[PDB]
């Protein structure tokens, strides 16, 4: 059980842990290119692990430093990744469950997936890969997939009705597709597999890509996440007397959703091949707003939702996929225990500003939720407490720049 007493401000300097979509893609990419790439700031957790580890399962150098944070890989080359000799276990990670099966779909081998994932199904990108000559056997649980390996792939065009999930895994697929494949997409989504493909100078057209290319190393420094500060910089904005910078941490426009809502509320954010920047934030005063739903595309929205909590007026938003629905409504369960009148929406939700209070909340064990009660817990009248890996680091972290979290 996490606790948390009223901050007195929160100040000082910190770096957030690395961004994880980035690292996921930075190693996968730089284990196939040809020379060696140094990856700095590599968010080293679990999910980022366990993508280590089945690519060394499929013949990949790589050396991991973990105090540092960093990654040595001797790239193999587009056809230099091998059958692996058991299943590759994805553990928690739904990214590396897709970009793995974008990889390897057309690889001259079979594989199983694995992992820990089943709530969340995967016949959006099933779909198009079997359309690129995929054989993939989806059938019971999924986990377990099998991919039945298909070296002679072919490039098709595909109509995506925004989602950068399958925007990735199917540019993943295309390296290994004969001809041109095309992802051709309402608006805008994460572009962070199209910005390292650029990286590892492998070129695109904007977006299609070609098989036929070939990835080459590139050192990389990968930015801080920017959906970890996001509970750092609503602490600092709702709390008195705060002032913080936030070090390196990645800006990109397609990853800015939450600033841009906090701006719009009047937060006081300084923002000074993946752009990256320093941020300084400053206690503020908020006030309720419309979210456009365009903006919520662009994990971290829960946190969104406190700084709703403590502004004035009513802060509302409709017109989602489910995983976020799920976690709106575990919001508005735990504001309504703080003393904060919240109410779900069919179409989004409708947050009245008042008051937190000092209380018990649920945390569905789910880390953004409880770092969202957590940054609740520095402007709650009493202590917070929350029912709850990264976490701890989170713990850590936020101690030290004055938000009061204590897991006793």
């Amino acid at each position: 059980d996490y606790q948390t007493i009223p901050s007195q401000g929160l100040s000082g300097e910190i770096c957030v842990p690395g961004d994880k979509s980035i690292s996921h893609r930075a190693v996968l990419l730089a284990a196939i290119a040809e020379g060696q790439t140094q990856v700095d700031g590599f968010l080293m957790g679990a999910d980022n692990l366990a993508m280590v580890s089945a690519l060394q399962q499929m013949g990949a150098s790589i050396q991991v430093i973990e105090d540092e944070n960093i990654l040595v890989v001797e790239g193999v080359g587009m056809t230099g990744l091998q059958a692996p000799p058991e299943a590759l276990d994805c553990g928690n990670s739904g990214t590396a469950i897709r970009l793995l099966s974008g990889l390897l779909a057309g690889q001259p081998f079979n594989t199983v997936l694995t992992g820990d994932l089943q709530r969340r199904p995967m016949k959006r990108i099933i779909d198009p890969l079997t359309l690129m000559g995929a054989k993939i056997d989806s059938t019971g649980n999924v986990p377990p997939l099998k991919i039945y390996g298909n070296p002679r792939l072919t490039g098709i065009h595909y109509q995506l009705p925004a989602s950068a999930q399958v925007k990735s895994c199917l540019l993943l697929a295309g390296l290994y597709a004969r001809g041109k494949t095309c992802i051709t997409e309402p608006a805008p989504s994460r572009d962070h597999t199209e910005r390292l493909l650029k990286h590892f100078h492998y070129t695109l057209q904007k977006i299609c890509v070609s098989g036929g290319g070939k990835l080459k190393a590139n050192d990389i420094s990968i930015p801080g996440d920017i959906s970890s500060a996001a509970f750092f910089i609503v602490a600092a904005t709702i709390t008195p007397g705060s002032a913080i910078r936030l070090c390196r941490v990645g800006v990109n426009p397609t990853r800015l959703g939450v600033i841009n809502l906090l701006k719009m509320m009047g937060a006081d954010i300084e923002v000074t091949e993946e752009p990256t920047a320093d941020i300084t934030v400053r206690h503020a005063r908020l006030k309720g707003i419309d979210i456009p739903p365009d903006q919520v595309p662009l994990d971290e929205f829960p946190v969104l939702l406190i700084a709703a909590a403590v502004a004035q007026g009513k802060t509302v938003l409709r017109d989602l996929r489910v995983k976020e629905t799920d976690r709106i409504a575990a919001m508005v369960d735990g504001l309504q225990k703080l003393g904060i009148a919240a109410e779900s929406l069919p179409d989004g939700v409708i947050i009245q500003g008042g008051t937190l209070e000092g209380g018990e909340v649920n945390s569905y064990d789910d880390h953004r939720i409880a770092m969202a009660f957590a940054v609740a817990g520095t402007l709650a009248k009493g202590p917070v407490r929350i029912r709850n890996t990264s976490f701890p680091n989170f713990v850590e972290l936020a101690n030290e720049v004055g938000m009061n979290v204590k897991g006793v």
